[PDB]
């Protein structure tokens, strides 16, 4: 029975390795660990490093046109707010323009009608100038007819008195002469009276 | 059995010893394993976070960028539509001070047509009254020439009225006349047959 | 006494006798007075008729025209009582014309007045429907973009849901996969150390037995 | 008797003196006529040259009356002409101003007719005015929500996005985490097959070198006691050739 502890001392000869090759053993273990873990959470690093600048840059292009369109806003803001001034005012502009047209409007009919009555007093004036001029000869005849009939009445006058006075003093000599034929009429007879008597008594002794 | 033994209990001690001394090294690694894989799997929720905060960070930015193109067109148009507003303000402006313009000269200018119609009437009314002189001179002048023609006509009736007067007078003064003269000549006769008779008784 | 008184009286009839024998012959000669200036008036008679008959005519023309007188005096006064009415009637109607051209005047002004202030307001009216129809492109637009947003969020909705989905379902398979190796490791090891517990006596016992039969057959037999 | 007969001598004397006067006046009355009867041819041209003076006289005034009343006839035919021709002309003016006048009252009512159609207009537009700035009002307010129903939805669907993204990332994270554990498996696994097959080979080499030593040793000593056996074998053939030539040389040496 000692051939089976022979057997325990090669079984102890052969256990000196296997305490031995303990350290590289564990070592080896470790070293693919180390390894593998080691590279995993280098390359998540390195992603993560990556996302995060760019995040960076992302916030700052967003802080950025964040500033330009408060910018533009301002202007927009301000320049809508003149444009909404503008449109009050060309509200009242076109509100005064009717009011002024319809004044001027009003005042070209007023001043037409003026014009109207003008033009009609002209062609007044012009008829009244020809009538007077008519009336002024028709007043030039009838006095020139008028002074001819004064003429023909003055003479017609004189003649009347003419034929007067000769009737007049044609009477006067008619009796005049009459008288004076009276008076050689007692003359002749106181020596005419015996001249004829006288010849009667003659002629009277006789038969 | 004095070195059987000794083997023996040397052996089992030594391999109960020392494969329970590599056990615990072995448990070792175990707690490695359970620090790394600790740290990766936080940096591996990190990741997660980072990941979900630039995702919001680009939806963001093109949030604002879109919303910006939309004020540049807007702000666009309002300012071409501002240009067209002033533009037709000073216009209407410009149109009113015309418009202003034509009305003083259209007032002003029916105050010299009231003058002129002014003196228009002026003239008529001097035309109208020297036509009615006219007229009643006129008239007057008529009225005179029948008056002569009248007056012509009774002396044409005197003119042959005083001619038979006239006449009837040298009747009368010629008959009255003759019976004077006749008278005498018969007182004559009267005398001569008177003293002839006279004689006549011898 | 005797004689004187006789004397005075004879002379008394005889200055009696003298007073009517003078009165008979002054009546006698005043008779042929009277008598030739009689004869004589009707020698003048001719030019007495003569003259009347000149004034008859004269007052039978001058009652004539004085009839004249009278017809065209109240003519006149007709005419002029009638130019009268007329007068007073073209007074009036010429007021009212010269009334009616003043509100002629007066209403134009306030026609161009009204439609001035017509004009103004269909003006504004115009201007407040053109704000209304853009208004109502506006809504329109909207509605437009609305549906548009709504379909965009539904699908969005659903790929959301996907990847959760998938993420879940990742999950589980990681689990898996875990426990499976796990467990496979444990079942490695394990088969390890029976294998060892089997290998411990089965083979040396045996072994030593086979390797002392070659001895024993190799250096007698 | 006396007295009264001086007395009536007086009255005779008295009667005397009035008869005497009447006789003297009646003489000188007497002259008077005669003195009459002789210019009685003088005294009727008097007469008669006085009555013609009167009845001349008398047609002078009748004449005079007769021209100015011809005058004053002529006078009233002027004025009669005059006035009826002032009344033709203006009855002509009133024609036409009555015809004006007719057209003024026509275009009247016309224009007032238009005003008030304008100031119905006017009143009409007027209310529309206000019936629009209520509705434009209105749709201010509707166009007010629908903004903010647009801003809400495009919020959702930006937060939709993001969390679908999120999940995404780390769907890709536990993939590369789901790859990485197979390759901690794989290692792992080769990490303890290596260790077992060491000590496999551990054992089966004690047992080999166990096998050929013994093994070697056991045809060593054969091999050895063969080459002995082989040996002793010739030596003994050795001793048997010199006992025979040895007993070949004593039957040579035969003699007497």
């Amino acid at each position: 029975y000692i051939d089976r502890v022979r057997s325990l001392e090669t079984e102890n000869a052969g256990l000196r390795l296997r305490i031995t090759e303990s350290e590289e053993v564990v070592s080896r273990e470790v070293s693919g660990i180390k390894a593998a873990y080691e590279a995993e959470l280098g390359d998540a690093r390195k992603t993560l490093d990556s996302v995060a600048k760019e995040r960076a840059r992302l916030q700052l292009e967003l802080s950025k046109v964040r500033e330009e369109f408060k910018e533009l806003k301002a202007r927009n803001t301000k320049k809508e707010g003149d444009l909404i001034a503008a449109q009050a005012r060309l509200k009242d502009l076109e509100a005064l323009l009717n009011s002024k047209e319809a004044a001027l409007s009003t005042a070209l009919s007023e001043k037409r009608t003026l014009e109207g009555e003008l033009h009609d007093l002209r062609g007044q004036v012009a008829k009244l100038e020809a009538a007077l001029g008519e009336a002024k000869k028709q007043l030039q005849d009838e006095m020139l007819r008028r002074v001819d009939a004064e003429n023909r009445l003055q003479t017609m006058k004189e003649e009347l008195d003419f034929q007067k006075n000769i009737y007049s003093e044609e009477l006067r000599e008619t009796k005049r002469r009459h008288e004076t034929r009276l008076v050689e009429i007692d003359n002749g007879k106181q020596r005419e009276f015996e001249s004829r008597l006288a010849d009667a008594l003659q002629e009277l002794r006789a038969q």
